[PDB]
């Protein structure tokens, strides 16, 4: 029943792909910098930013008003550019975790490389999803079996662009991406079907209008959210990678703005796409009714869109885009997570260059593995996607600031804001994991499952609390054992 030509065509685009770049890796005027800024373009935008865009525009209770993480995360990497490129580079650091573990010890890096593991597999599964509901829609495939193969074909991908040499593979793949999406948008937006989107936006005809609204009363927590994505967004090892490895200072913050401009033009096909879908009469296209989000089919909604919509050929080429961007992402999350666990985890603390590589070989099948379930277990792109940083938000960025800018922390202030940061972040509950706050702000409400949520700013007071934490703790530890009044032989932790 599945249609052999949507396998033949996703064989021989990956094939278009990979075939390029071995070109460019066999051969190889000031135009370098254009392709840095593409190539962090392309490890950027991923499944995370058109799936979960389009699927975050397309539901009703969230609108543009609150896809937030497509403009916070292009603003992760202005912020970046300004203010964290000059101090990570001039010092020997090759991952984001060795300020924290030059800082603050071993012990307490590795401590600081869950929260970013469990991004770095959060953002996983969210584009092992997004891959896996394409080929799914796309080549009509069980869901489970395309989510499958899309982890085993990212690792593979991964594995054998590792050891041998890709070069320009990143340009190739972004200019996928821009093609596809942009050719797939204006078919989609001549369906007869689609309704006008201009009016959409402001007036609902079949759900609500997808500019979105905002509540008086959500304001703060809408602001929260933005916090969290715009500030948890900064601390990741695919973005410090290459900053890290750029010639200048200079180059490093140019890329990042170039990256941060590419990831914007990136993001308004998506949300084109799912303001279409929230446009369309389904009851017309031959996906019939009900409608996908009535279906719990949302998140589904760009290749619903790409399938429904559009013409075969075009159909396509955009899973040839959503392949391209997922393939680009994979391979740096994969890459980035299994070299901090090499490097940091294994190498460092516990302990030879064979060795060294089988680990990170089967650090690679693991990670993937637990993203694959991971991807199985869960229903929403965007949800994931958001959640990659949250806890990086509430743990990792006011560590980060700490070490870079605050003279004078410690091992004590990191634990502090470590522990009080958890505490208050899981107190708080979390909705997309159907956990119950423990701690209820003013102004909680149940949903239509029945969790309370937080009208409150928690997650921002959690991350305040942890930067404030660190800083007073390490001053106070230092006061103390300078003074005399701790004994020296309680630093357990030789900080001061
Ligand atoms: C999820 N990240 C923040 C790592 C990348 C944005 O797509
Ligand atoms: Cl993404
Ligand atoms: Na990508």
């Amino acid at each position: 029943a599945f249609h052999v030509e949507g396998l033949i065509a996703i064989i021989v685009f990956y094939l278009l792909i990979l075939l390029v770049g071995i070109w460019a890796a066999w051969r190889t005027r000031d135009i370098g910098l254009l392709v840095g800024g593409f190539t962090m373009t392309a490890t950027w935008v991923g499944g995370g930013y058109i799936n979960g865009t389009a699927e975050a525009v397309y539901v009703p209770g969230y609108g543009l008003a609150w896809a937030q993480a497509p403009i916070g995360y292009s603003l992760s990497l202005i912020l970046g550019g300004l203010f964290f490129a000059k101090p990570m580079r001039s010092k020997g650091y090759v991952t984001m975790l060795d300020p924290f573990q030059q800082i603050y010890g071993k012990r307490m890096g590795g401590l600081l490389f869950i929260p970013a593991l469990m991004g770095e597999m959060f953002w996983a599964a969210a584009i092992f999803s997004a891959l896996g509901a394409t080929i799914s829609v796309i080549i009509d495939v069980d869901m489970h079996i395309s989510v499958i193969i899309s982890a085993l074909i990212a690792t593979l991908y991964t594995l054998v662009g590792g050891l041998y040499s890709v070069a320009y593979t990143d340009v190739v793949q972004l200019f996928c991406i821009f093609v596809g999406l942009w050719i797939s948008v204006p078919f989609a937006l001549s369906h007869p079907a689609v309704a006008d989107i201009g009016f959409t936006a402001v007036h609902a005809k079949y759900q609500k209008p997808w500019l979105g609204t905002v509540d008086s009363s959500e304001v703060y927590s809408w602001l929260d959210s933005f916090l969290l994505l715009m500030l948890g967004g900064i601390p990741w090892q695919a973005y410090f990678q290459r900053v890290l490895s750029s010639s200048s200072a200079t180059y490093a913050q140019v890329l990042s703005f170039l990256a941060a401009f590419g990831c914007l033009v990136m993001a308004i096909p998506a949300i084109l796409i799912g303001a279409i879908g929230a446009s369309t009469d389904w009851n017309q296209t031959a996906y019939g009714l009900p409608d996908p989000k009535t279906t719990e089919e949302a998140d589904m909604i760009l290749p619903i869109v790409l399938q429904y919509l559009c013409p075969v050929y075009i159909s396509f080429f955009g899973l040839g885009a959503v392949s391209a961007a997922v393939m680009s992402s994979a391979d740096s999350s994969i890459l980035s997570a299994s070299s901090m666990f090499a490097r940091n985890i294994y190498q460092l603390s516990f302990r030879s260059d064979k060795e060294i590589v089988w680990v990170m070989r089967i650090t690679v099948f693991v990670f993937g593995a637990s993203a694959t379930a991971m991807a199985l277990l869960t229903k929403t792109v965007y949800g994931l996607w958001y959640l990659s940083s949250d806890l990086v938000y509430i743990v990792i960025f006011p560590q980060l600031l700490c070490v870079l800018f605050v003279k004078g922390t410690n091992t004590y202030g990191a634990v502090a804001g470590y522990v009080s940061g958890l505490f208050l972040r899981i107190t708080g509950g979390e909705p997309y994991l159907y956990l119950q706050p423990l701690i209820f702000y003013p102004g909680y409400y149940p949903d239509d499952n029945g969790i309370y949520n937080q009208k409150f700013p928690f997650k921002t007071l959690a991350m305040v609390t942890s930067f404030l934490t660190n800083i007073c703790i390490s001053y106070l530890a230092k006061y103390l054992f300078e003074s005399g009044t701790l004994p020296p032989k309680l630093d357990v932790f030789d900080a001061v």
